[PDB]
């Protein structure tokens, strides 16, 4: 149960969210510096 974000740097990272939340389709890249697109955001974090 973790959300997965992928930055335009090419890196993917997971962050803790609510599994009953509407996971934001994009988030700031905590890894390197970019806008990271949320992947598999069906609803639950690790729904996929």
């Amino acid at each position: 149960q973790a959300v997965e974000y992928a930055c335009e740097k090419g890196h993917r990272f997971e962050m803790p969210f609510s599994v009953e939340a509407e996971i934001p389709p994009e988030w700031e890249c905590k890894v390197c510096g970019a806008q990271a697109l949320l992947v598999d955001g069906d609803g639950p974090e690790e729904k996929k």
